[PDB]
């Protein structure tokens, strides 16, 4: 259920601000 990953600037896809990974970084988790 919690695919997200750690990403830096943007992601791919399911970029999200739940819980930021860092500063810089942020969180991306998709709906699939």
């Amino acid at each position: 259920g919690l695919l997200c990953y750690c990403r830096k600037g943007h992601c791919k896809r399911g970029e999200r601000v739940r819980g930021t990974c860092g500063i810089r970084f942020l969180y991306c988790c998709p709906r699939r």
